[PDB]
């Protein structure tokens, strides 16, 4: 059962914290005493998050501005943010490329950034992260979706990121279970959560309730610290056994023993 | 109810087909009396395909050769494969990235390479055909994989291209029935086939059983011709209920009352 | 789509119609103008019942009392009910035995009396019904439980009772699809309704949320009337799909190609 | 993991013991050197079953001769066994009804003979025997069918009286579990076995294949003892998932919540 305690102290990594979420997020660690280094593209926005954590009490708190969609940016930000804190015990992958709903006819350039700003990133992150991580025995929190585990009409390219990272960081999971390798790995699912852009971008379009992002924004902290596979942030508490897909659970659990592990 | 003659003169592309259940494919679509254009990197085993096609009773079978990694040369494959046939009926999207069961290490290339080739590609490739298909009120198959619904050790960067053609073309497939678009999208999951590259890069590791790789390549043709959802051909009549997901039929059908579709 | 025309002038018998569901069932299809015949044990209430409908719109509404623990009551219940209304429409089986919430506690007479009242009457009257109802193209209501798909404690003879409806009354279904016969069967599967006997029975006991037993009934003909083979009616818009459990689905489709049909 | 020692010098009541299944499990008690009493109503049979245990090495091997639809004999008998064997460690509820393959056409009597022999009898059955099982913390195997989970066309009145074992049964387990009281109940769901009785009445009607009961005795005896919740015996390895039902683990451990379990 969760401790606030649990992050005091704790050197911890929020991607896409200028707003939303990921503001939400770095607001709560600050509360909790954890040592924060924030990023998004917006310095202006950052430097007023680092402000309010510092008030909040934070151990310490930082940012580093930058565009996820250059690689190179990511390996480096992750380098610095651990100088910064001395190491990392905490990855929190939250941010994402803002893609308008359209019916999909032929946007080839969006759905390449959208795989390279939700997707491709996470990856070199938690790459450059992974030193770190071992050594502190630490946690990635990989923030997704419903719409990473179903389809949803208008947002194909999105889908197909979030959908991407389940198949990545699931199987970099088992692969880190079979190693006795102690970084946990935890896939956020949310359904809508009452950010800016959502009810905006849904305005007129998409009808269901939305959850309160700064409840969203605890539990994705909560679900993380308590190194769980997954955790399902989804306004019913029924959504999340229909999305946990037992068959899968099943399938896994049985294809493993056909590995010759000893080889 | 299948009919060989639902593919006689149908005008059809399969990538991949230089060898394993592509060239399968390429064979069975022969014998059906299918135009077909083949296509691979290695020019001098697509040729053989060619000949053997011909010799089989193809109406006409070409070949053009290039990497799949190389998003120019999927845009023109397409067009030029169009001007060989006069149109397009159906697009076999079989062709992957050869990769070799190993745990991850960091190999951020790989994970580059893997998305473009696997999952960029086919949605390149989609997009050019698109207006042929639509004239024709053609069909797309899409091979996939069991690991492409369910993760497996030592394939993550295959797998996560995988998931993401599910997020994607599923959602298409979802966007076309609401839109009333006469183009079928079959996602083809497949359990493990006896081709050479699964043989030998399984042999020690992964020791499930394989299924045949002749009636691999019919069932994808039948699935795809009869415009099926899904296909599955994984060696069992079971296996296809605990990877079918009934949680995430129930979500998607109940998501349809969330949306103003007035609107 | 539903509409109170479908119950216009239709012959029903309502059991258990002396407070409840059953009144409230008996209530609506009087508004709806349908002919009713009610029935239980208790004379007096079934006469304000039989009033009430009648100042509600019946075209006609008559009681008979008597307890369904006496299996030629029931036999000779339907008879007399066909012969007031000149045939039968519809079965409307709700009656049941009161049960308090207690351990099991080796109350074997009380494991018998509620499969005599909940089980075996059902099948008698259904059977008296019958041809009449294949006369007129009919429909059966078996009004059952979430107890009747899963257990609670403190109500084992009453669950039991329950589950028996399920295995009987679905085994005659597919049995009347598969030889044409055009009598629907609609099992109701209600959540806690806050009728008076609930009330008092889960005080201080069971704390879980009640449904309003106005609609509860409306939906029971509504459901019954649409020739559903289930209606669910337990104050979640995604319960049903946690009860109606897939995996049977599954197994009976496919177990229905082992029979040799021909023979 | 079950070791065969487990059961000798156990004491154990085999219902339905003179031919089929049941005569198996007599057999393989006798090989682990368990104290048996045997019955059904064939008094020569029995006989035969006795003798053969003794040779196989049964500690003590009885029989008595009665019918299970006589309420009566179920409840004298119980007492009689334990007086045989000085207590009783294993109550295996076998013994069923015949009853032909027939579409149901309004056989009441049967439905009622079946439920009284296949179900009340069960629950007479242990309610007789509990103060010995909470004495020696024993055991209940409750011999049910795919057909007590399920629906299967031409046996309603069987289905119906298997169906209510699940929810009686399955109901007394929650309520012992939350009351401390060690009597384990294990539900038992068999598909197909090659009984005689199996083979005969299904010729030319079902034509899946039946496994063999010698094993399905073996595996019966192993899930009681090894005081399991259910045991499957069925033909395939996915069959236990599917009929595990999921839905309703979840459901029952959710409403398990909403009880005053203080009052
Ligand atoms: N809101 C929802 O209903 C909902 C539902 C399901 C899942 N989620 C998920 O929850 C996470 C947060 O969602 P949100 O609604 O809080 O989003 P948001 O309010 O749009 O915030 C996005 C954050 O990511 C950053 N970002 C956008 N493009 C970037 C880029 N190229 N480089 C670096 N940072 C970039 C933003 O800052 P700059 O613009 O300054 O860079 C911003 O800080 C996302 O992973 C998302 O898919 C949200
Ligand atoms: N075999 C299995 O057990 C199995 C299981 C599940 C799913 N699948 C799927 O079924 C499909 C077929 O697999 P398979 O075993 O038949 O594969 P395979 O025998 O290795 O054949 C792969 C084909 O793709 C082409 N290819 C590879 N790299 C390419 C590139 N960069 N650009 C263009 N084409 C390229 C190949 O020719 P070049 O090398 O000459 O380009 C070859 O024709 C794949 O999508 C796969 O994911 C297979
Ligand atoms: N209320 C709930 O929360 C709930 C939950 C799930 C399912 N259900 C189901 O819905 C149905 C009705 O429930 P309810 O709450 O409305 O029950 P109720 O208020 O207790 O009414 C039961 C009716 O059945 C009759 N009845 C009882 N014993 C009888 C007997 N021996 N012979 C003939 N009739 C008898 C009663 O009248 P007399 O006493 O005049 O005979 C009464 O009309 C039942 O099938 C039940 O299992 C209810
Ligand atoms: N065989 C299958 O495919 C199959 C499949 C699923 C489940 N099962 C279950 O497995 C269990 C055994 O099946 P089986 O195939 O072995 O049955 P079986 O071969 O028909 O034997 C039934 C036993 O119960 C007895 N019995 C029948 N009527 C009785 C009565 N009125 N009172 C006392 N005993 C009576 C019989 O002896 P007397 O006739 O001498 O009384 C016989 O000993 C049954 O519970 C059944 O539901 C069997
Ligand atoms: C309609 C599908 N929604 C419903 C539940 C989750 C999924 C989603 O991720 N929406 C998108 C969309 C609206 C919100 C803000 C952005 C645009 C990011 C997502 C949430
Ligand atoms: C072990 C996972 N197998 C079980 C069947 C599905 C899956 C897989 O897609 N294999 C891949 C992997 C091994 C073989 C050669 C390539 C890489 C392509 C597939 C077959
Ligand atoms: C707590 C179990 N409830 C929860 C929802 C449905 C199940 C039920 O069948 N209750 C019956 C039982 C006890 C109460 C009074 C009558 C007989 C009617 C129901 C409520
Ligand atoms: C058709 C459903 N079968 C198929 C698998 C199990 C189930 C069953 O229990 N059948 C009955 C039926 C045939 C056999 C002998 C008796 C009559 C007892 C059962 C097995």
């Amino acid at each position: 059962k969760f401790r606030p305690e649990m992050l005091q102290g704790k050197k911890v990594i929020v991607t896409g914290a200028s707003k939303g979420i990921g503001r939400e997020i770095a607001y709560h660690l600050a509360k909790m005493g954890a040592h924060v280094v924030v990023t998004a593209r917006s310095k202006e926005a950052l430097q007023k998050v680092v402000a309010r954590c510092l008030e909040l009490g934070a151990a310490s708190a930082h940012y580093i501005a930058g565009s996820m969609e250059d690689m190179t940016f990511a390996e480096e930000f992750v380098a610095e943010a651990g100088n910064l804190m001395g190491g990392l015990d905490m990855l929190i992958l939250n941010h994402v490329l803002y893609n308008r709903l359209t019916f999909f006819h032929g946007e080839i350039d969006n759905v390449r950034k959208s795989m390279e700003v939700n997707f491709h990133s996470f990856v070199v992150l938690s790459v450059a992260a992974m030193p770190m991580l071992m050594q502190s025995q630490g946690s990635i929190a990989v923030v997704s979706s419903v719409a990473g585990k179903i389809t949803y009409p208008l947002i194909a390219p999105y889908s197909a990121s979030k959908f991407a990272l389940d198949g990545f960081f699931s199987t970099l999971r088992s692969e880190f279970l079979v190693n006795k390798v102690n970084v946990s790995i935890t896939l956020c699912i949310l359904g809508l959560i009452d950010t800016e852009t959502a009810i905006k971008a849904t305005s007129g379009i998409y009808l269901g309730p939305a959850s309160p992002k700064e409840e969203c924004a605890l539990e994705i902290i909560k679900g993380t610290a308590l190194r769980q596979d997954e955790m399902y942030y989804v306004g019913s508490r029924w959504v999340p056994y229909l999305l946990g897909n037992p068959g899968r659970k099943i399938m896994e659990f049985l294809s493993a023993a056909e590995y010759n592990w000893d080889n």
